[PDB]
């Protein structure tokens, strides 16, 4: 399940439109305060942040 491991090009509303499909409830509507951004790195922790440079 790949997800925005680095949501710095979407916004505070896309990272959310995804979190939903990625097993994550959505609290406020507009955007509490970078809640969906931190939220993302919280449960999603940017799963594979590193693209793996081929070095095991």
């Amino acid at each position: 399940p790949e997800f925005l491991e680095d949501p710095s090009v979407l916004t505070k509303d896309k990272l959310k439109s995804e979190l939903v499909a990625n097993n994550v409830t959505l609290p406020a509507g507009e955007q509490r305060k970078d809640v969906y951004v931190q939220l993302y790195l919280q449960h999603l922790t940017a799963r594979n942040r590193p693209p793996l440079p081929a070095g095991t």
